[PDB]
């Protein structure tokens, strides 16, 4: 459904973010990949998305916490796109800690790259879209930006704050043919959340995956994780044309986390 | 998108309920509409079905509003399929007035069709979809299910627990292959949409479409409809895989409405 | 406080809403109070509530499933009061069980008293509090007006269905100089609750105070009874003057509850 | 009555904070105000609070913008008044501007101030309830923290990720004593919104007070603000024991502003 739109995925190397460009990629949707990593491996998986899907892959490196460089990074993003249809602001960090003992500089960090990156971000989109007359603003915030869980004080309040500037963005550029919302997954076995399979499984000891099938039990009521595929799937509707009045709302995949 | 899979769609002779049959047949499923009006009417349409998407549909009859009228439709509608994997509760009806002059035997007429039938619906469904290891249950709620307006108590409060009776039905089957969602809807021009856009034609004694864009410039920051087609689309959706720990949740498609 | 103010409290012969009346007396306020019981409890409560608070105490039996009762009984509950300033619909009552064996019975009165009953005591009350210009309706839903839970479809259900009426009715009579808010308590230790209890001391084969602490886990992190005095004195101060201009939301006591 | 206890309000030395602090006062607490402004208008406020309510009333400069100020000021306030037990973290500021035009340096402080303070105030402050084993903690967010309006990017986002924060801070300190709970008032006539309402004077030609009839008409059903002095009696009543088990939940005083 989406053959020759120009889409741009932040923080998608690896983890949710790639499972995305991939999916865009296979609805025939033009990608510029993001993020960290060996130089190898990266080119190996945008090479890799040229061949499976038959689409246009670029890669650019870009150390989103900072507003600038982000700026500049859509803008270059769009200039090797020619165009920029679909954006997704998806690089993000997490940190455990009770308040009173949150890092100062995580704090900073996590709002830095989970909140701020998504509003400079969009920023320098929206022109574009504007301009064109259609446009897809894809949040990835979380259960947590609308719920939320112990110890997660700056993962909290930036989620929080994505799903709140997402609907900003979406009233902000009502019937101009563009729309803004956020997907809100729950657990999705990655390595950001594979450190917390492991780190419940410290202070327990007990099997580390036992440790994971616990993790769920507590939050998601399905007992199953969120597939990043499935993931990239929800970006997909919301690309659609069938999504074309569903703006400033959030969309929850999260095995019934919220539904309690 | 859904080659095999047998649907059903409560209140489909027309209006929403028709599109969202609609769009599953043409998704490759057979479907089972049901309703009101002039045989002939309902037939073509019944027929224009097979005919266009090329699959089985069937019509039924039931005053969704009588109980085991309703329980008894679903299995009978079961038969004609000979299965049922996905269930759309629409049916519904509206009516404008202040508390104290709301009369009690609408109130009650609303109740039981808007929030009651989605109840019966599901349980006589739910022991078939157990059995199957897979099953939909999509409740069209609304946007008066998340938030409120004047004059329309009933309405408000069915919706409300059409949302709240979805979030239960989805954590009861949780991980079993089933999931429950709410389309929440904003404004769709209907003939019960129709029939307030005529209200307000009089009220204010203005122009018939003058009197529409106004309905929407109050609720609906697009200040566009939202088409049954996409709503039939946002219901193959919540069908696909991509959507299997998407459950218990809301998925408004509402222009805005709710974002403020 | 509320010296002189004239209120009336369903279903107050018993638990919360016995105390709903009690903060209300407590606080210089005439209450007209009802439910079921043995008439000797109920003239006792009614006694102790004139002697202890130095205010007029009524009762007036009423079976607030009888839509027609139920406003003979405002109407009724108003001129033993000589007014009618305050309105706590409070009855209530419970029914564990899944969704595909839910006795229609159980549906049907669940959905009578703890929804329909409150729209009816409050057609029956607006007028009269329309005309003095001052008014308080004060809705008792519950966390399961925000959220679902396993087994509890009809409560869950009639509860959203509070949430969303009160804010119809607060709508419809915003700046008269009446509000509508709906209190929303986690686990109260009542007979409604000890009833669930008794079940889970039942079902585990544990202690009775254990299970306790095991009910209130699960859903409640404080880990501490919500208290009906309590629930009494937030009624109380959306009675204030403060709260003038606090209408149509909901007011949650659950101890972080639906924060997670 | 708050007598005894000791409390702090960030950005009272005018406006929202000022009510809040006078109204603590009132209840018998010693507070400690905060903020800018002229050092006679300032300390003409601190006398008052003295001079009326025979209470103790500090005061102390500090640009909560920066992270190591707010931290040593929650600091030297409970030194000051010799204990911590209620912190109501108000200060704020406000900037309209659309996402793409909206100001970086302009966002940041806006974060700065809107959210981040809320996080380090709470991490200084935390450490004294928790050894004390009771504490208050009321976070001033607004309508804007649970829903969004055009032109307020900054401000909605950092709202959000207050009501985000006002959670965590409860669950994580669940049952221990201390509560943390969010105000999300609606439209309060203070400078922060004359200023809103003489832009909408001067850029639609009309009276100062036609433009306020419209600011309220837009989004508050009630048509009439929200007075910081109800503001203060909210604050108050979630001091009280009355709230003890009523935490990590948002307070709103909008007048029907979040009911549609
Ligand atoms: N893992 C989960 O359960 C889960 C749940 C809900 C939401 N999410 C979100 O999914 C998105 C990706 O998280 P994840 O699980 O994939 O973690 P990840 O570790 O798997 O991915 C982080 C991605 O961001 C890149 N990244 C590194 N530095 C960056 C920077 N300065 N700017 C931008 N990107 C940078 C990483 O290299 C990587 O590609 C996030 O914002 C996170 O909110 C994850
Ligand atoms: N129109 C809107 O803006 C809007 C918005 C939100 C939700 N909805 C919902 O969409 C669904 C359909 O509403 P609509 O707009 O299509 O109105 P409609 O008038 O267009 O459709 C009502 C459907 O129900 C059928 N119906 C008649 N009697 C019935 C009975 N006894 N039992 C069951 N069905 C019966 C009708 O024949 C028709 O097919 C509803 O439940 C309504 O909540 C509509
Ligand atoms: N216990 C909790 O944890 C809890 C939590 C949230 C909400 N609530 C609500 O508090 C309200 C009171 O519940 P409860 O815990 O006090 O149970 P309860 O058993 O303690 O009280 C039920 C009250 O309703 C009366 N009642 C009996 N028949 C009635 C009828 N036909 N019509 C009207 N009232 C009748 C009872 O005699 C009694 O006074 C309810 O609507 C329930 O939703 C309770
Ligand atoms: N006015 C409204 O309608 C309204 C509505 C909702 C929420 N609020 C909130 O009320 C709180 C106060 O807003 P307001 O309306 O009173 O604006 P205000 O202009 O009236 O008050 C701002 C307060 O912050 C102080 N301030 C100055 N510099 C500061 C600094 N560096 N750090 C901290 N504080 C500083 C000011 O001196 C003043 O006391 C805010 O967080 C704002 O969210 C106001
Ligand atoms: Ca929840
Ligand atoms: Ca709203
Ligand atoms: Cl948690
Ligand atoms: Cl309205
Ligand atoms: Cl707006």
């Amino acid at each position: 459904m989406l053959k020759g739109k120009k889409a741009v995925v932040t923080g998608s190397t690896s983890g949710i973010g790639l499972a995305m460009a991939t999916e865009l990629a296979k609805a025939g949707a033009d990608v510029v990949i993001n993020g960290f990593g060996q130089p190898e491996d990266i080119e190996r998986e945008r090479s890799t998305l040229e061949s499976k899907f038959g689409v246009k892959a670029y890669y650019l490196n870009a150390d989103l916490s900072d507003a600038q460089a982000t700026r500049d990074f859509i803008a270059k993003a769009a200039e090797a796109l020619g165009g920029l249809d679909i954006l997704v602001n998806n690089a993000g960090i997490q940190h455990t800690a009770p308040i009173e003992e949150f890092p100062v500089d995580k704090w900073n960090a996590i709002i830095a790259l989970n909140l701020s990156a998504v509003f400079h971000g969009t920023a320098a989109a929206l022109p574009i879209m504007q301009k064109q007359g259609w446009g897809r603003i894809i949040n990835i915030a979380s259960a947590h930006g609308l719920v939320a869980s112990v110890n997660k004080s700056a993962y909290v309040a930036a989620k929080h704050g994505v799903v709140g500037l997402t609907k900003v963005t979406a009233l902000e550029n009502a019937g101009k043919g563009i729309t803004c919302n956020a997907i809100c997954p729950g657990w999705v076995r990655t390595p950001l959340v594979e450190k917390q399979i492991e780190a419940i499984s410290q202070q327990k000891g007990i099997d580390i995956e036992a440790a994971a099938r616990e993790l769920l039990a507590e939050k998601q009521p399905s007992l199953q994780f969120v597939t990043p595929e499935q993931l990239g799937g929800a970006a997909v509707f919301l690309s659609s044309a069938a999504a074309d009045q569903m703006t400033g709302t959030t969309l929850s995949l999260d095995g019934g986390w919220t539904a309690r």
